[PDB]
């Protein structure tokens, strides 16, 4: 397939040519999205959610697609992001493979998948495509734009490029740009894929493809998404309970391989490369003629209030990067609540430790309501 | 070349039939070693150094091989491990590829490299081979046994299986067994090598072989040998200075540069064996297994010990060095535990001598 689209996906066509930041334009492209909760009469309770690199737009379950969403505990009736109050809109990032146009999508000019002919992807493109989607839904101003991980970058790009589109912002484990360690990690992940003979320079198509490289990319990711101490605490030196040369012997290995399979079977290799690359290239304050770098860009944003959170154990987007976002937004007049979370779940905390990330989000939205 | 042997290496032959912990034995095998400083007439100033996974026995430069050693700043005249006071003996771990018998060595039975026919390697084997080496050199009791990283495990195994052989012990960033995170990392490193089409199930020929995989294995290692925060502050987002989806950042060019240097001088199969041994070792299994690891430590007979670790070490976390210190102390050893405030993580004992050197010099000054 190379494209894995949720059954209740809806789409917004990106009209005519959609110009990409680093050159070229997409034609016949679209953004896959899903909504949760009722949009009110004034259309002023819309909340946009920009995702991390790997999820689809199915953030939460719904009667028409009861399968749990990737953020099931965060979004829903009576939950931190209460769908009884908000009209949540989640979009599949442009460049992905869960419905929105990406490398695995068909190029109308050739009738074949774009593969590596897909225009270089930028975080700004993901932001612009999401902005168009929200406007196409008849919403001129979001009550809030939520961004987590890669989505934190996408959200900042949206706030900088479409200042009148969001009243408030919730930034979870985001950054204005990637630091060396995370660049090194993503570099190795992309390497695991490009080093797999099955990649065939991106022309693996219906073939098996670089599946082994994908499993590995996912393993390396998982290992850096949560604190080393937490791993030692969850598995210890326990051997595999399931009971030929140099094969797995520890439960931690079994665990990683297990979840790695789910990713390798549900993600397009080329799409991963493009998204991974976009994350490394993003730099909030590098252009526009405004000055002040990232802090300057944040100060110029027009959000009224913002909630910024990060995990103390996050080694991909360290806490200091979340503090930087909070400081920059506040420097520009926004009423900012910053909250460092004492969790061992690192970068995955906003996904797996909603028991800690959830209450502060609810508290902030209660004020926005 | 299959093996990368320092020019002034010396060798001690292991007895034919040398038993390996997990089965099998070695015939015509040997341990490569080097010495620094003179042994006194009484033969009571010998210091054994068991290394981490990657180095050879050339810990310091010498007249017959002036090339700088892997521990140049730590071993030498007037240095932390003063060669003016000690006869330092550094051995290449069994299973390695720097002189001591390992996967890259010639199997006398076939006249060809062992490759994956080499018996599965255990940390205890490395300790036993080292013990034989010291005794073969006419030394009945070491003034001290120094173990760093993987060598920390080797040293503990030696202290447990040959208690009459060492008076004191310096343990640097070691552990009684590997924790989940380190196991996962090494598992990925071994995977990068085995996933490389040039591996050929260990039957790669001279020239390159699974070079790309070895590069990746080393890069992942470097990334975890030092603080993530230290990485961020060291390179920033600087692009590569020299003019699809290839490298673009300096941190990447840095990693590749040093990764290749490693790949050029290490045998893939040897790497697999040593890496696997690190995951399999558990000090608690020895000595009847009474009291697990803590019990084994208390049963050791060392009189004094210095145990150091880096606060930022994510492979062998500080808590593991604390465990070693407590176990030895509970057994009656006069222990000095020193957590080092350094960002260099696991590589600290190698690159932050300013913080690791003084303590070692002080401890040995007392042992003298």
């Amino acid at each position: 397939m190379r494209e894995f689209i949720p059954p209740a996906s809806r789409f917004i066509e990106l009209p005519d040519g959609f110009a990409m930041r680093r050159g070229g334009a997409l034609y016949g492209a679209r953004i896959a999205y899903e909504t949760f909760g009722s949009l009110n009469a004034a259309r002023d309770n819309a909340v946009l959610v920009l995702t991390g690199l790997s999820p689809d737009a199915h953030a939460a379950s719904r009667p028409d697609d009861p399968t749990p969403g990737w953020w099931e505990a965060m979004v829903g009736p009576g939950k931190p992001v209460d769908t009884d109050l908000w009209h949540v809109i989640c979009v599949n990032s442009l460049g992905s493979c869960k419905g929105s146009t990406g490398p695995a999508s068909t190029d109308p000019r050739t009738g074949e998948p774009y593969r590596l002919s897909f225009p270089e992807l930028s975080i700004e493109d993901i932001a612009d495509a999401a902005a168009h989607t929200v406007r196409a839904l008849g919403i001129s101003r979001l009550a809030c734009v939520v961004g987590a991980s890669m989505g934190g970058m996408s959200a900042l790009a949206l706030l900088a490029r479409h200042p009148e589109l969001a009243r408030t912002h919730i930034s979870l484990s985001g950054a204005v740009h990637a630091l060396p360690f995370s660049i090194a990690v993503r570099s190795l992940q992309r390497e695991a894929i490009r080093s797999d003979p099955g990649w065939l320079q991106g022309h693996y198509d219906e073939g098996e493809g670089p599946r082994r490289g994908m499993l590995t990319a996912r393993k390396l990711g998982m290992m850096t998404y949560r604190s080393a101490q937490e791993w030692d605490c969850r598995f210890g030196r326990t051997r595999i309970g399931e009971r030929g040369r140099f094969g797995p012997e520890f439960e931690v290995e079994s665990y990683l391989d297990f979840h790695a399979q789910r990713f390798a079977d549900r993600f397009d290799p080329n799409s991963y490369l493009y998204l991974s690359h976009a994350m490394d290239q993003f730099d909030l304050g590098d252009g526009g003629g405004g000055g002040g770098g990232a802090p300057g860009a944040l100060s110029r944003m027009r959000v009224e209030r913002a909630l910024v959170m990060g995990a103390r154990t996050d080694i991909l987007f360290p806490l200091s990067q979340q503090q930087e976002i909070a400081d920059g937004l506040s420097a520009g007049g926004a009423d900012v609540s910053f909250l460092p979370v004492d969790t061992p779940a690192g970068h995955d905390a906003f996904l797996v430790d909603i028991e800690r990330f959830g209450p502060p989000v609810a508290k902030f939205l209660a004020i926005v309501a």
